[PDB]
RNA sequence: GGCACAGAAGAUAUGGCUUCGUGCC
């Protein structure tokens, strides 16, 4: 209850990130389940520009494989990472706007199909 | 012609595709000035090693004030970076997509993005 | 020379860029 998390709704499952690391820059979140190696992670960070006319986010999803023949070993890691550029003096409006948009577009099927089988986007 | 629509409430935007090159695309709406049109860039490529796919997926939005003269003021950009091992399940393909497609839609990213709030609780 | 790197920093984004690091021919 007293760790704070991130869950994220898989159909009827649910899958709590928890916080293992949080910086005055960055965070880090892992799933707490199975083997300490490959653990579901999210990495996230809020950055100023020099000149503080602009922000970045960056978030990124590590999935890694874990093969377990004997003791645990991450086979490979496949990554789903987020850049956004919010500009300090923009409108609210425009903000949820882009943030409605993407929402929108990573729930489409075209991007579905783009990163699980690699089939171009445009119908 | 080739198109992407995406979904705002009860609103849609219809993207079209204005380019292609043999690993890339540019998608706009076609509607209202040329100046600032929403845009939406896709990429394809593999690995050095041939080993992975690296997919970039990236949403410029200009905001453009109309006092007769559209301008764009400024620009704001969400662009996606996807690892995909080649040899790799379908299965583990489609829970990346899945994980990601619900990060995005909660409402601490949504607090994140337009109100600069961290993440947890 | 050429290439690799989910190495680091910068950039409101042809961000298909720049610089720096490390490694392979």
């Amino acid at each position: 209850s007293m760790s704070k998390t991130i869950v994220l709704s898989v159909g009827e499952a649910t899958r709590t990130l928890t916080e293992i690391q949080s910086t005055a820059d960055r965070q880090i979140f892992e799933e707490k389940v199975g083997p300490l190696v490959g653990r579901l992670r999210l990495t996230a960070s809020l950055r100023q520009n020099g000149a503080k006319t602009a922000y970045r986010v960056n978030l990124k999803l590590d999935q890694a494989d874990v093969v377990d023949s004997g003791l645990p070993k991450v086979r490979y890691t496949q990554v789903w990472s987020h850049d956004v550029t919010i500009v300090a003096n923009s409108t609210e409006a425009s903000r949820k706007s882009l943030y409605d948009l993407t929402k929108s577009l990573v729930a489409t099927s075209q991007v579905e199909d783009l990163v699980v089988n690699l089939v171009p986007l445009g119908r």
